[PDB]
């Protein structure tokens, strides 16, 4: 009687007695992408699905399931979505508004600090059993008198500038459309373009999206222009920064150090992409500080995502007109 | 006839440059701790030494050094020189100003970001190779709205708290002594209690020193009473959190984490030391993020306080009562 809902990631315990009061779910039970055979196999007979950036839902999916009422994306976007076959296909398509951006900007703060400051290379220290006290080694740059660039002031370069407010730094940001007088005051920052940016800071910070436009962005041209022994933290997308023009700028010195939440490899989207993460920078633990797409990976903040989608599910199974839709089906 | 300095750990080449045009410098050319007995047959016929964490000057060392007339200290204080000692020696003892606030507060906040977000861990697993995209893994906590609390509004805690600013949390702070009200404000911190901050708080940071009186201010009695799934970031001395009541705190659940730059193991000034760090920390990645009393390794600070090491041996040396003097011999 209950219509069926597939989940194909894992949710918090919470969002799915949410989801069963109106509907029949059908979890991921583990933290594992499914294969998109056992996604379909499963969604085949469900009226609902959750879907998750790793879900490519286009007409061969939704002809595979001919009684899909909504899919609930967990997502801000739908680049991966083909909304007018959802639409064509009587299938209510929903998103939630972005509640990344603060803990993308916490976390981008945070590989700033464990890379300019040695974190990691001081853990395994630790970890390996001869520490006997302060030892003049590991000696990193500060942050207090430096200039850090942001390359993108964005909503993640908002409220990264919003965050080190307290740090008594010099804040530049390089952006084709610039801001106020309110805000570049509030949040000391200053404009300026991209070779003096990039030729003027300690840290450089691109938060600008991935374009057809600005891919490689970061690349051997952008780097060689930049203060020599600077520091590069990418917390944006995976193609922008060229992890090939970096494999060179740490061996030749160029940088310091370079700090990641994504890579190239975690594009399918592009046609151009090795499937592993260059082996010389993931043997480069003195100099790269790497986390495997943690952006938004804070319980509270995916708790409140995953809600979001679930109620956009019971809002259209329940006959009205859901709170995301982008979407008009008939 | 140029008298001779020895300089007992690394300093910077700059550094040794400037000893260089008023004595001749014996410098460890390495990154480790010589041993006492090579300590003292270098400085044997030594008009002067700078001094740093390690060494400990007591009357047997100087009586084994006989030209000596100045020591200078590459610290802030003067725990391990028996003074009045040196003063009956006829040996000038310098100190240099506290340098290390502003670093400390900074890896203060990078110790609290790594820990919650799981950054360490996401690195091994990068480093692993098996990284494949995004994944619902990891999932740590937020910074914004939750309660961290400042046990002790020193220099240190000062600076943490202004460098939160911008985080959205909710700071609380505990002193004996109060704040004044303007800045009290621009912080958003707020004046409660131990046992008020302790029971309210998600984040403990520690910012008061040991002395007889506050040493495992952070034990049983104080982890029994704080949230269930909070964090303790200890970057200020060590010692001033009894590390085995933190070792059941994670077991029983009580804390998710413990992260610190400063441990029990270095402190030989009380009746109560084996050797190493519990293992039963060590060996716990999941919840521990370690730094080896990187307190103030920033490059600009080591190297101004080697500076001030530097010119308060000179002056000594060249008959003027040095700066840095906390003594006066004949
Ligand atoms: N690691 C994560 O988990 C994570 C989390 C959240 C979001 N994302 C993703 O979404 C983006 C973030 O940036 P954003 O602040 O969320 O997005 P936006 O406001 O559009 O960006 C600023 C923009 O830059 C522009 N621009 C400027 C010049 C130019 N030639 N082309 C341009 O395109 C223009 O000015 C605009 O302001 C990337 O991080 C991407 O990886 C990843």
């Amino acid at each position: 009687m209950k219509p069926k809902v597939v989940l194909t990631h894992w949710v918090h315990p919470e969002i799915i007695e949410l989801l069963s009061a109106s509907a029949d779910v059908i979890p991921n039970t583990t933290r594992e992408t499914l294969p998109r055979s056992e996604v379909i196999a499963r969604a085949k007979d469900a009226d609902a699905l959750m879907a998750f950036m790793p879900d490519s839902i286009d007409s061969a999916f939704l002809e595979e399931c001919p009684k899909l009422r909504v899919i609930g994306a967990a997502l801000k976007g739908y680049d991966n979505f083909d909304v007018n076959a959802c639409t064509r296909h009587g299938v209510w398509l929903t998103i939630v508004p972005d509640l990344l951006t603060i803990p993308t900007a916490e976390l981008t703060i945070g590989l700033l600090l464990g890379l300019t400051r040695h974190m990691l290379e001081g853990d395994r220290q630790i970890r390996s059993g001869h520490f006997q006290g302060w030892r003049p080694t590991l000696y990193g740059s500060g942050l207090t008198g430096k200039t850090l660039g942001i390359r993108g002031m964005g909503a993640v370069g908002r409220a990264i500038a919003q965050r080190l407010a307290g740090f008594e730094m010099n804040l530049l940001y390089c952006d084709r459309i610039p801001l106020n007088a309110e805000q570049e005051k509030a949040w000391h920052v200053q404009r300026v373009t991209l070779d003096e940016l990039l030729e003027k800071c300690d840290y450089v910070v691109p938060a600008v999206p991935m374009a057809a436009e600005t891919l490689h962005l970061i690349d051997a041209t952008a780097l060689a222009k930049m203060k020599t022994g600077s520091y590069l933290i990418n917390a944006c997308r995976g193609s922008v920064v060229d992890e090939n023009a970096v494999i060179a700028a740490l061996a030749s010195g160029k940088l310091a150090g370079y700090a990641a939440d994504v890579f190239e490899m975690e594009e399918w989207i592009r046609a151009d992409r090795p499937q592993a993460i260059p082996k010389a920078l993931l043997d480069n633990t003195a100099q790269t500080f790497f986390t495997p797409h943690l952006g938004s990976a804070v319980k509270e903040v995916r708790l409140e995502i995953e809600r979001q989608a679930a109620m956009n599910i019971i809002q259209a199974l329940a006959g009205e007109k859901p709170m995301g839709a982008i979407n008009q089906p008939y």
